[PDB]
């Protein structure tokens, strides 16, 4: 399968309506058209992604792409792959203030939550949706920030450990001492959502809001425990869900973003540098192996933010020819099972 990519502007931000900005930014289907208001003269440059939301005036729109229309397109599509037994990720890229964190977080206030609290709250939906007595379930959270290629554990704020990233000699990369905590409801996984979120890294430069440069990362470990009654064999689906929210695209310590460019160009292009930044090595088997991986790439509509928006059109561009190798998670025990049955009532027969 292909990385699936969507594209979405937003409405005009403060800055924007603050040097009167033109919205240079047509969407029509799956099309994005870019005009550059530097050069009026050239012909827009248009792109085709999977998905082309136009959120760039209100939900009082017909045409307005909603927070649950962006989560019901992908999100919904990621978390049911997660039930089939795929390791899966969705990533917002793009320039400060395009809209990365109000795509993956959102806000409560007025049906503003974004894919990360929807996905939560569709996956204990579901769960406490079963009817069948032989299904179990186990919900592990992690959330984690790099910083300046530091770790830090948002989940457990007074670790001021920069928690050392390591290759598993079998098993691949995996951040040592993590917090990975069990939760048995929406409400338990939501407070340590706002928890993390509330512990994530500030910035002067950001009038002391989340720094621009910090990405978070959410980990769901999602294990589906089936019981057989005649054998008494639990077998056990488990599922990897990753939802990230990048540093800001715009232009050591860029290590990671710049880092992630070269990976996509590599992988588009098909060595490939996962090992030279913790995010790219950490996310490895999202971009390219076993995962079904999403982009959402966030877009100013503002004249003032060309160069960066048509920055983020072409790394989107690139995205879309990334190919996947995503496997069903496999209980060998199922194949045991199905023998020891048939053995049995045969015999009994
Ligand atoms: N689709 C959208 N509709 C409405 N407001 C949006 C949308 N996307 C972003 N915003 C708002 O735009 C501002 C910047 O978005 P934000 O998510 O903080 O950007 P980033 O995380 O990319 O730096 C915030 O005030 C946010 O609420």
């Amino acid at each position: 399968a292909s990385v699936k990519v969507a594209v979405r502007v937003r409405p005009f931000n403060s800055r924007e309506m603050s040097r009167d900005s033109k919205c240079i930014i047509q969407m029509s289907g799956s099309t994005t058209t870019i005009v550059n208001p530097k050069q009026p003269k050239e012909t827009p440059k248009s792109f085709s992604f999977d998905y082309s939301y136009w959120s760039h005036t209100s939900p009082e729109d017909i045409n307005y792409a909603s927070q649950k229309q962006v989560y019901r397109d992908i999100g919904e599509e990621m978390l049911q792959h997660a039930f089939e037994g795929y390791n899966v990720c969705i990533f917002a890229y793009g320039q400060t203030g395009a809209g990365k964190s109000y795509t993956m977080m959102g806000k409560q206030e007025k049906d503003q939550q974004g894919i990360i609290p929807q996905l939560c709250e569709d996956l204990f939906s579901r769960i406490n949706d079963t009817t069948n007595d032989n299904m179990s379930y186990s919900v592990e959270v992690s959330y984690m920030e790099i910083y300046c290629e530091r770790v830090r554990d948002l989940l457990n704020p007074k670790n001021k450990g920069n928690l050392r990233v390591r290759e598993h000699p079998l098993l691949g990369p995996y951040v040592e001492d993590l917090s990975k905590l069990a939760v048995t409801s929406y409400n338990d996984i939501q407070d340590l959502m706002d928890s993390g979120n509330k512990p994530r890294t500030v910035a002067a430069t950001n009038m002391n809001e989340t720094s621009s440069r910090s990405h978070a990362v959410f980990n769901i470990i999602f294990t589906q425990k089936r019981h057989d009654a005649e054998t008494n064999i639990t077998t056990k689906k488990v599922s990897k869900i990753s939802l990230v929210d990048l540093a800001g695209s715009e232009r050591n310590i860029n290590k990671s973003l710049t880092t992630l460019g070269k990976v996509i160009s590599a992988l588009a292009e098909m060595f490939i540098p996962y090992r030279d930044s913790v995010l790219t090595w950490l996310l490895r088997e999202n971009l390219g192996g076993n995962s079904r991986t999403a982009m959402v790439a966030a877009l100013s509509p503002a004249d003032i933010n060309y160069d960066e928006t048509l920055s983020t059109l072409r790394y989107a561009d690139r995205a879309k020819q990334i190919r996947c190798n995503a496997i069903i998670n496999e209980d060998p025990n199922n194949k045991l099972i199905r023998e020891l049955k048939d053995e049995v009532t045969r015999l009994r027969d």
